[PDB]
């Protein structure tokens, strides 16, 4: 039961980790910006458990990311807050009354939450990966916008052919 | 606290996912048996939890190797007896009185039931890698035999290298 969830979010983990190898950064945008689906069984995990077991998905996916994708020690944590800002706010309001058109703008709202919430943090994290300009947060939105979008449109068909045998 | 367990587990499952792929078969002997250290993580998961921790990290690691490495319907299934029939014993012997003594020596029976359960497992599982020989058999065992040392080094190795931190 505690054991069947711990289960499954093991294996969305175990998958999101591999995900994270196959990113590739996105054409006139900025390269530390890659874009990979280890997102999208964050989600899978959110809209079937908690947010909190969806936070456990794009945590672990991060952390081993980082141990081994390392150099950068940085892009590990940006693509945290993203999944969680993102994961949370669009839980955060397919939350509440009824489903689909809920889970569905829940994306939009989520995209958007992600978007700001990030171009935010990265006027004051876009230095650090230095240790490791305004312009440039106009190569970051154009980029957040596309990935909102994509692991949403992505999540979504998945999500959906959960109905074969989640019934049928 | 549950979740500290949780947030690990998964860790350790994705890492295991991911050597399940760095598999080479062994010279002289049969290649359907391939080898990886898919299982010592399996091992850092029950010297660490419970032998269920380590249980779930054997299973996850081979369902997912399943869906993907497919083609081979059987593998997962043997590699994931090997694993827990000696993570098994293994620690139904570092279990009780004492430590280190007792860990080497779990190590040693270890692989010596896994050779022993599943030499004879492999008499009524290896006509359905037909579907998907005593000379056989003994190409088996040997293979059976590098993998419980092999493993069992490794892990060893590993194991130790926690006291770093662990303390100092
Ligand atoms: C400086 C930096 C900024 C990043 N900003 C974002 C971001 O704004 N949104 C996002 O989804 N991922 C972001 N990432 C994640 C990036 O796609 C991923 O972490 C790669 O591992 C970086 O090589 C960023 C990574 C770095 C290094
Ligand atoms: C027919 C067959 C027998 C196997 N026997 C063993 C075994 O005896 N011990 C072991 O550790 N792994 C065994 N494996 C696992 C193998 O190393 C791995 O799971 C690969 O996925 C097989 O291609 C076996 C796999 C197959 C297909």
């Amino acid at each position: 039961q505690q054991n069947k969830r711990l289960i499954t979010i093991s294996m969305l983990s175990a998958i999101a980790f591999v995900l994270t190898f196959i990113k590739f950064p996105i054409p006139f945008l900025p390269p530390y910006l890659t874009l990979d689906f280890s997102d999208v069984p964050s989600l899978l995990a959110t809209f079937t458990f908690g947010p909190v077991a969806g936070i456990i998905v794009a945590l672990v996916k991060n952390l081993l990311n980082y141990l081994f994708s390392m150099g950068d020690p940085v892009g590990p944590f940006a693509n945290f807050l993203a999944g969680a800002s993102f994961l949370l706010t669009a839980y955060a309001i397919y939350k509440n009354k009824r489903s689909t058109k809920s889970l569905i703008t829940g994306l939009i709202i989520a995209t958007i939450v992600m978007t700001i919430v990030l171009s935010i943090l990265n006027y004051f994290v876009l230095l650090p990966l230095y240790g490791m300009k305004v312009i440039i947060v106009s190569g970051i939105i154009p980029f957040n916008i596309i990935k909102g979008i994509v692991i949403s449109i992505v999540f979504i068909l998945l999500y959906r052919r959960l109905a074969n045998f989640l019934k049928r």
